[PDB]
Order: C-alpha cells, then sequence, then structure tokens
C-alpha cells in the first residue's frame, strides 16, 4: 500500500480515466480539436424521432415480409434424426442438459426477429443531413435476420445446382495460387500446440455438440473431444465415432444476420454453415498456415490470388501498378484478381487499359467437387512435401475437410436432419469458403484468359461471356456487371482509377504535399448507407455511455476506410465526431487493446487486424494518407491534444535546487 | 476481443475463470489439497459464535466506560489564537475542500473516538480451535481503539511537557555511531520536481491541511499547485509573507494513533501523533528516505549504534547473533549496542558470560531533546551538500523547516483551536523523522553509558543505576522492570532460544534444517493470540463476506512467516485457519501487491520494507519459511492445491503426436 508518488500519479491517471462524472469535470473546460464538419439540418427532437418513422417502417416492412411461407424442403437429402450426446466432460455432459434438445434427439430454433437496429446510428444521420435524402437510403437496406422465404430459396440455390468439375493440375494450382513453402507451419509438431495457436473468433458458435460460444466450450472441444477425435482418426475409426455419437459430425446451416436490401429479403437471405469446433479448428490448422504463406497479386505476377490483399502501406497502389502491366487481348497476358466471388480483371483493347468487377450470382452453390477436392488436396499436399513426417494423419484430416464442405448432415429446424443430395456445392461457412470461392472463381478466369489467346475476343461481352462460364464452368455472372471501365491509368488528384469497385470500394488519387496517394473512396450513399445500418442489433441493457462511444468508435473506422476522401461523408462523420463528448472520447475503452473499436472493413491491413495508436485520438485527413502511403503512419491527432496533463491533473512545473537564495 | 488465437483464448478463460468463486466452487470443489498441521479444534459456529460476541461486547462496554471520562485540560499547549481557511484553489475546486472541515469562518478539526473495536471474525477462530478460557482471558487483555481522551490527554500532556537534557552532539560522533555510505544518498541536486516523486509514503495516509484528505485524492493538488508556491516562497526567503496569507499550510493535525491499547491502561494511555501538511511531509521525506537508505546497521559496520535498517530475513536474525557475540568484556573492552528508536539491544560480557539487555523507555518521544533533532537535521543535510552541494543552501533552509516540523508545528487537536508546543525539547511524534530522531537520541545516550564503563562504573549495569543515568543525563526514562541482564545461549540448540528476552517486538530462536541450525524469529503461543485475536483493521462496514475469509488466510499467511510456525501451539491455530478456508477463496483472484496476495504485518522482515509471497494460493510450510530466513534460496512456496493450474482452465495437455502411422 506504500507506493512511490510517480506511481501515485500514475495511480489517479490510469484510475481517473474510468470515472466519467470526474472525466467531465476536468475535461469540458478545454481545448479542442475539431474535425471538419457539415453543420446542424434539424433540431434534436425533429432528427431522433425520424429515426422513429424510418425505423417502424422498416420493422413492419420486414415484419410483413417475414409472414410469408417458406419452400418445402424436398431438395436436401433428409438423415432422419440425429440423437443427443453423450459425452461428458467431468461435472457437465459437452451437450448442456439444458440447452436445445428434443429430449433424446438434437433440435434447434430459428431467429427471424424483427428488426431494431440501434436507432442513433441514423438519428446522427438526420441530425446533420438532409431528411429527404437521408430517409431514402435508410430506406434502401436494413441489417436483420432475414426471412423464412429468402432463407430457403437461397439455401435451394446453393444446394440444386449444376455445377462443372473444374479439370484441374496440381501443378496448374501451382501457378494460379503460388506460395513460399517456408511460411506454413511444421504440421508434424504434436497437435495439441498447433490447435492452440490456431486464430478464431471467440464468441462465435462452437456448433455441436457444444450449443455454447467457442470460449465457454473450448475446454471441453479442447481436452474432451479433441483427443477422443484424433484417437479415432489414427486408427481410421471415424465410423464407430460417427454411429455412437453423431452429433461430433453434425452441423448447423444458419441465416446470416446481416445487411440486406429491402425489396429483396423476401427472396434473398444468405445460409451459411457452422460445423462442430474440433472439425472446424483441427482443419484450420491447414487453411490458416496455407493463406498466410499464400502469395497475392502484388509479389507474384503469376498469382490470380487475392486472397491476403490489403490497402494502407502503398497496397491500394500495388493494385494500380499490377493492373496497368495487363496486356492487349489475344496477344498477351492480362492482369485477373480474385478474392473469393469478387474479381477484378485488367485488360487492353487498342492499347488502352480496360477495367471489369463483375459478381457471381449465390457464387458459394457453383463450386464442384473436383475443385473442393482438389483444393484440400493441395493444401494438404503442399504441408506434407516440406513437412513430410505426418504424410498420412493431415490425410485423414483432408478428407475430413471435404465431408465439412461438401457433404455433411446439419440441422435446420426441429429435429430433422438434412444434408445436400449431391457432394457439388459448397456448405458455405465451411472452414476454408474464403479459398474454395478464389479458386473456382481463378480456375474459371484462368481458362477464360487462355480463350483470349485463340483469337476469341468475343468474351470480353456480356452476352457471351455469361454462356461461356454457364456451361463451361458452372458459375454464373449477374446480369449488368459485365461493363468494361475506361480506366484513367494515371489519374491526377480527385479522380479516380475507375466507377467500379473491388472488395466493395472504388479507388482514387489524392494528394500529398506534391505527391498522390492512391486510396479507397465511396460515393456518399455508400458510406452513409453503412452508417445508416449498423451490423449490431440493439443491445438494449448498453448505457447512453456506450453507444455515444461506439458511434465515435464507427464513425472513426469509415474515416480509415475512405470516408475521409469524400467530403460529404467526412463531413457527417467529422460531425458526428465533433458532437461526442469529451468524457467518451478519453475514456478508457476495452477493445483491443484500450485503443478503441476496430474498423469492420477487414482488408486494411494483411490481419484484418487494423489498430489505433490511441483511443483519444479522431484521424484527420493527412493521417489516413499517411496510412495507404508507402512510409509512416503519421502522428494521430488528439482530440483534445493534451489531455494527459489534466487527467492525472499535473502540469509539471520544474523546480530546479540550485537557486540563490536572496 | 472477437478474432484471437485459442493460445490466448485460454489464458482469457482461465485470467476470468478465478473471479468466478461460484465456478472455483465447482472446479476446486473435490480437489488434491496440501494441509498444515492443525489445532485440534474445540468448538466452531454457535458453540465459538457467543464466545467472541460475548468478549466483543465487553470489551467495548470497558471501552466506551473508558471512553467516558474526564480530560485534563490543555494549559500546557501554547494557544494561537485560530487558523484562517485556504483560500487556494486549483481550477474547479480549492485545496480545501468546501464542505468537510472548518465548522465556519476559520479552520477546525473534530476528534472521534468510536466504540467502536475490532471484529469479532479473527478471534472467533481462535475460540474455533484453542482453549475457551484462555483465548477468553487473553483476548480482552488487549485490544484495537480509539483509545480514551484521558489517555490522549496524559500521554500528550507527558511528551509535550517534559524536562529533556540537551545532548553533547559533535557531528563527528554522528559519523561514528551513524556511519553512512556517502555515495548512495540520492543526487539531491537534481531538480525538485522530479525528485520529490521518488518518494515512498502511505497513499491511503492523511494528507494534513489544508487537504484534508487521502495523499491520493490531494497528490495533484500539491504538486502542481502548493509546492511550487511553496518553492517560490523558499527561494525568496520570504517564507514570512506565506505565514500569514495561508497559515494552515503550516499547520498539524494531532490525533490519538488508533491500535493495540491495554485494558487496563486505556484511561491513562493513547498514543498521539501529528499528521503532517504533504506538501511539507513530502519535500523533507527527500532527505530521510535518501539517507535512510543510505545509513549503515549492526551487520554491516561495527562501529555503528543504528539499526534502522536491519532485517531478520536472509541471515539478519544470525547477522544479529555474530554481531552481539564480540561485546568484550564490561570495563575493558567495547560492547555492542543496538538502537532502533526506542527499542534497544545492549549486549556485554560479566565474567565471560554473556548478557543481554533489552529495555524499553516511557514516552521516549517526550525525552527527545532540541539540540539532538537540531543536529541530526544539520547531519542529515551536511551529508548532502557535501557529496553534492551544488544545491547547499536550498536544503539548509528546506532542513530549518524540518526542525520546524518536528518541534514547534502549530497543530489542532479537537474543536478550532490551534495549539502548540511550550517548550522545544519534546520530539512531535509522526514527523518524518520521528524513527531517525529516536534512534539518535536512544544512541546519543546509550554511547555515554558505554563509555562510563570504561571508568570502571560497572555499576551502571544494575537497573536502579542504570534507571538514575538515563533520567539525569539524559531525561531518558525507563520502565520499572526492563532492565534485567539475562545469560545468553550464544549458540543455541535447535529449538532453544538465543534468549527468551524481546528485540523489536521478536524472540530469537534456532531450528533446524538438514545439518545446519537457522537462526529465526519467534514468538510464545500468548502474543502469537494477541496479534491474531487483535487485528489492526475495525469491521469496515460494508466489506463482504468473503473478502473476509481472505484475509484471515491472508492475515494468518502472514503470522506464520514473521515466525508463527516456529512455535508448535502457533503453527496450529494458523494452519487451522489455512485449513479451514474455502478452496475457491485460497486460488482466487486476489487484489493485494501485486496479485500475489496480502504482506504480513511485520515491516522488518526484508528492509527495503516490502515482503511479499511468491503466489496467491501459495502455504507457507514449515520448510518454506526456514528458506527466509537462512542465507540459502527462497524454496517455490508449496500449492495449497497443486492440480489447480490446470483444474481451473479445465485443461491438461494430452500429447498427440501427428508423426504417428494411419493403420487399423
Ligand atoms: N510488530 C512490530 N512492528 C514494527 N515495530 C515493532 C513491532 N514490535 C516492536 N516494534 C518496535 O519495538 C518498539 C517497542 O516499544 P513499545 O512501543 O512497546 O514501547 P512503549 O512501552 O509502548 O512506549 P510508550 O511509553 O511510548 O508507550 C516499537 O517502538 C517498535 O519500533
Ligand atoms: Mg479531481
Amino acid at each position: 500500500t506504500r507506493l512511490s508518488l510517480e506511481a501515485m500519479l500514475a495511480e489517479r491517471a490510469m484510475v481517473a480515466r474510468q470515472d466519467l462524472a470526474g472525466l467531465k469535470r476536468k475535461l469540458a473546460g478545454a481545448d479542442r480539436v475539431l474535425a471538419p464538419q457539415s453543420p446542424e439540418q434539424c433540431g434534436r427532437e425533429s432528427a431522433q424521432a425520424q429515426a422513429r418513422s424510418v425505423t417502424s417502417e422498416l420493422k413492419s416492412a420486414v415484419k410483413e415480409a417475414q409472414g410469408l411461407e417458406h419452400q418445402t424442403l424436398d431438395f436436401l437429402e433428409q438423415l432422419g434424426e440425429y440423437p443427443v450426446c453423450g459425452i461428458l466432460h467431468g461435472d457437465h455432459p459437452v451437450h448442456p442438459s439444458g440447452t436445445h434438445n428434443n429430449n433424446g434427439k438434437v433440435s434447434v430454433k430459428r431467429q427471424f426477429a424483427a428488426g431494431v437496429n440501434t436507432s442513433d446510428a441514423l438519428t446522427c444521420a438526420f441530425r446533420f443531413e438532409d431528411s429527404d435524402l437521408v430517409r431514402e437510403t435508410a430506406l434502401k437496406t436494413t441489417y436483420t435476420d432475414g426471412t423464412w422465404a429468402g432463407f430457403v430459396q437461397r439455401l435451394k440455390m446453393q444446394t440444386t445446382r449444376k455445377c462443372v468439375q473444374e479439370k484441374v493440375s496440381r501443378k496448374l494450382l501451382k501457378q494460379l495460387f503460388p506460395y513460399d513453402p517456408q511460411k506454413l507451419v511444421d504440421v508434424s509438431g504434436e497437435l495439441s500446440e498447433l490447435v492452440l495457436g490456431i486464430k478464431t473468433n471467440a464468441i462465435a458458435s462452437a456448433g455441436p455438440p457444444y450449443w455454447r460460444t467457442k470460449r465457454d466450450a473450448l475446454p471441453d472441444m479442447l481436452d474432451c473431444v479433441l483427443p477422443l477425435l484424433y484417437d479415432h482418426i489414427v486408427r481410421k475409426d471415424l465410423t464407430t465415432l460417427r454411429n455412437k455419437h453423431p452429433e461430433l459430425f453434425l452441423a448447423e446451416c444458419k441465416n446470416k444476420t446481416d445487411r440486406y436490401e429491402v425489396e429483396s429479403l423476401g427472396e434473398k437471405t444468405r445460409p451459411y454453415f457452422s460445423h462442430p469446433f474440433h472439425l472446424s479448428a483441427l482443419v484450420s490448422v491447414l487453411s490458416q498456415s496455407f493463406s498466410g504463406a499464400l502469395k497475392i497479386m502484388t509479389e507474384d505476377s503469376t498469382s490470380f490470388n487475392a486472397y491476403g490483399f490489403s490497402w494502407t502501406n502503398g497496397g491500394a497502389e500495388d493494385l494500380a501498378i499490377w493492373a496497368r502491366q495487363a496486356g492487349e487481348a489475344g496477344k498477351k497476358p492480362p492482369r485477373i484478381a480474385c478474392y473469393g466471388d469478387d474479381t477484378d480483371i485488367y485488360y487492353r483493347k487498342d492499347g488502352k487499359l480496360y477495367r471489369i468487377c463483375p459478381d457471381f450470382k449465390q457464387m458459394d452453390g457453383s463450386v464442384d467437387a473436383t475443385t473442393i477436392e482438389a483444393v484440400v488436396d493441395y493444401v494438404v499436399d503442399a504441408h506434407v512435401k516440406q513437412y513430410p513426417t505426418a504424410r498420412q494423419f493431415w490425410e485423414e484430416v483432408g478428407k475430413l475437410w471435404v465431408e465439412m464442405a461438401t457433404q455433411s448432415p446439419f440441422l435446420i429446424d426441429g429435429t430433422k436432419v438434412y444434408r445436400k443430395m449431391q457432394k457439388d456445392g459448397l456448405m458455405t461457412g465451411v472452414v476454408g469458403t474464403t479459398l474454395f470461392d478464389t479458386v473456382k472463381s481463378a480456375l474459371a478466369y484462368n481458362d477464360w484468359a487462355d480463350q483470349l489467346m485463340f483469337g476469341s475476343l468475343n468474351l470480353l461481352e456480356e452476352k457471351y461471356a455469361i454462356e461461356f462460364f454457364k456451361n463451361k464452368h458452372g458459375l454464373v455472372i449477374k446480369e449488368g456487371t459485365w461493363k468494361p471501365a475506361l480506366v484513367n491509368e494515371d489519374p491526377g488528384f480527385g479522380e479516380l482509377w475507375t466507377e467500379q469497385k473491388f472488395l466493395g470500394l472504388q479507388l482514387k488519387v489524392v494528394r500529398r504535399e506534391n505527391e498522390k496517394v492512391y486510396v479507397p473512396n465511396l460515393p456518399f450513399e455508400d458510406w452513409l448507407t453503412m452508417w445508416v445500418t449498423p451490423r449490431s442489433k440493439y443491445r438494449s441493457k448498453e448505457t447512453e455511455t456506450m453507444r455515444e462511444r461506439t458511434l465515435f468508435d464507427r464513425a472513426r473506422g469509415l474515416l480509415v476506410t475512405g470516408a475521409v476522401f469524400d467530403e460529404r461523408a467526412r463531413g457527417l462523420m467529422g460531425a458526428v465526431i465533433n458532437s461526442t463528448a469529451p468524457e467518451v472520447v478519453c475514456m478508457r475503452v476495452q477493445e483491443g487493446g484500450g485503443r478503441g473499436a476496430p474498423p469492420a472493413y477487414a482488408f486494411l491491413t494483411r490481419d484484418g487486424v487494423f489498430e489505433f495508436p490511441i483511443s483519444d485520438g479522431y484521424p484527420s485527413y493527412d493521417w489516413v494518407v499517411s496510412l495507404y502511403s508507402r512510409d509512416h503512419p503519421c502522428d494521430m491527432p488528439r482530440v483534445f491534444p493534451e489531455a494527459a496533463t489534466l487527467i492525472a491533473s499535473y502540469r509539471k512545473q520544474v523546480m530546479d535546487t540550485r537557486v540563490v537564495i536572496k
């Protein structure tokens, strides 16, 4: 209890940042740097209220659409009813005694709740922008559980599909998807440590049989089910397990609470699968290690791979350089990119550079079996060529990988266990749902590019490419995508690469001193829609303190994502930031890691993990640019410049001890 | 925080599950537990409750009766009229809170005497394990209370108005009796603002006037506000304006020390001490802590009379012995004298036999003279401004203030009236140096005493004669029946005591390892009981059910390291508490330095000043406590629950190798 006086200062400092009622006292009367701000349109009451008109309509529209009838589930093979597990971990069974199972058989509910998605997020928009424009973009999209009609229909999409088995040589994958053999991990190591080193979400579902969050399910998975899964892989005794504890191989096909468009949610509600934690984990050893060793577009000029691309630190400009080296169609190779279903294609006609950023309709249901089997092989094989001692174990793991991605039993609603009738079609949500879409896409655009050399330049048109992709590759292209755009390869300041978007973002050049910096950008509607529609349903218990903070965090993220480069966008968020109280800026917050909340857009860094220098700092224009530029990220300008001085409430007044005294 | 490694997720679970006692109960429920030697319990709930509730009442009702008495008026203190309030502001608030004292116009302060005793839970266990009618009595002789008003005044009067004797104290004499390592003094010349920061003090203690709040609440309002105002006015040597404009800056608070008083003398004994202003108390402590850490003790220099720095742990208990066992024959060659303030350890030989004197002084603070205090300050000040005079005249001014604080700082007691000590003899207890000021006056007096023996004055070895020499030549009282030289077992056997005498509140004992004897502290069970039964903490209103059973553990775990394990009877009572404490409350996330459980009450284990355990769920075994007081390594602290590490995270690593072949 006896401290040094410099410690007691550090004591109060790290403590005072948590006393809000005291934080205002100190901070309320202090200088503050104000971001560029769109001026206030209506009063408080007018704004909060209009956000409840838009909200109520959206709900009553979703509610009305949640009353439609879902289609039958004949298109799925039925395995009958899987019984309850089954295995205990000392005190408790791994499948909690009370949690959902219809006494004897496993079962689950079906979230389709409408539909309140905050309301302050839109409120801030009404206050600082035109109520007529705010309202329309706020009726454009909505984030909800979806509808039963749109769920089954979109499920029947990626189930009934007719896929084309991509003829793929293992050397072709070495061509299209190069990798540094060293950045893979020694998979010959003992299994325990290798699974622990796996990065996965902590709050997501652990799947069967746990039916609890992956953290509250980790010790049961790790110490109980993992060895019991291991010891059955070693002697191919998985079929014994699959009958005594069949839940260990069960999945859950769920509707993704996601930001959907309003007039298309009686049709479109995307389904995803959740495999068991032990299955999801063990497989993730390979998919994560390989994805880390994967080279991308910029590094290797022979790669069609984008899975691992980021914008910041020249990355946004690396896309440009890699794009312009594309060749005149029919004579020299083009430059195609593949991050899952999203693709960036660059070809040249009559010298000029053209860009297409097309989309595939429900592309997950299009991935053929032999593609999946090859990828799984290619990954497993690439591992056991450098770390060869475990040559047959990871094979058995790889064989399991394919089952999960193709023929894995899953629950949808009630006790009934369903399964895809055909080996084709990818079960979205399966460990590796990013490379499978990538590979199928790349192989499709590889053959397409190969077709161009044969003088068949007709495939540069939409009408023809649609047929070619459909009949020869089973892949299907959105009508109205294949729209070649003249690219300004060397744009000027404020000028754009193209109008199109890769990874949901336009490219843009902005000014740095004399230099120009290639940065991501969006039209105001796209920035505004994202703001109004937040990927989090209202917590209710959440405090008036925390959402005022969450808005500040989200407002910061979008500016980093490129909202700063669009004036109408930058102004709104800058207002939101400047709207935010002093205490909810310098409060010690609890997100990775006290440095505020990171931007949701996961392509800013390799890691997906982008993290701010500080909690009490806003992204200024010249800072955000400093990110995407090659060189240093600049000073992150503190909202309250000398805040450290007033929380400690100590202004170092230096006093020497050498003074001559009167 | 969303995506992270499973390696880090277990880290989350582990660090978190330790905060869920509902789970630690479920996990730590039926686990493997290491047990301590335990006293066969003799009672329990209800059967031991009233046993303590009755004692708790009869204590209070005797304290309340003792708190209800007259208090001889304060005529012995000069009265200074009344001091106005500050005054000085600091942004949105003063340095003197709007609500707290005064009452009106100018400063006051309320001296409270609760009734108002310690908790009973700690006593309940003593009734739950130990001899009832013994604990019924030993709990009644001592208690931790605010004290009584007569006991407060009488002893205040006793130390403010005692005829002291100024000491012959040449500064070169102080170099002998108090040698210091000149290099290890803090470079007092480097800047004041940063120099003050490196000062250690109790963060929960009162900061004194004009703050009237804890040192944590008053730290900022001192350093960027008051201290410059103090510095400014010092360097101009116009401190004499800061007097009359803001007099509460030099005002102290004379409060009664709440500690362990014996119930008989409650009506005539309650220790007073002066809470000094934080800025004053801080600035001075620059020279104290620098010199306290640069001082030398028994075990180092042989000439030194100083103990202020001695610690038992790591050979210290034996380092005391070897220093003692070269005290010569009385009258022919120098003895061995040991001064830690008002606690002294004298060794001398009489016809070859080694003898030990452990006497005490009666209110020794009030016996400390002016010239001693004046020459100690001068000694500590000049020791700094010679290695680093590059700051000579500033700290000399600081020195004169140090003198003022320890001598005639005006102070409040009760109500509004500011008093002040009539004479300039008598030390103001609670000042920064009370531990060195006492030490010097002790050493200065015993030096003369030792010098007298070399005149054939061996008569002073007897108590009847030693009493007068200290009262008529140093004004230093010695309690009646303490000066009793006991023959010393110079080489104690295993379990055999050095002497039965008491230095620094502890006996010196010798215990066993394998093959070597280890010198350790010790106390009889009656003393370990009193220390247990009387916690220096009153109930603390709102503190939960659970937080106490961790406290009883952390206390019991503390006495054992102090030396409660080396006594057989005491080792049983503590183990009984450790064994009875809950599984969860052993391994749970505890909040004391630095998560490694609570420290022990004793301050002289390692000094330094900070002794803390390796772990939070550790049990202080016999074989581990000895490992401290021996010169060897500290053993790994035995876990009460060895497998709790894995039992908490519910993961025991199963080796599953991937190189194995796949067959059938
Ligand atoms: N547990 C302990 N922790 C710290 N110091 C201790 C402990 N036990 C003894 N001491 C030291 O030993 C000394 C014991 O002297 P003690 O206070 O008993 O004299 P006293 O008779 O109470 O004098 P007074 O007349 O002032 O009441 C203390 O001053 C203290 O410095
Ligand atoms: Mg404050």
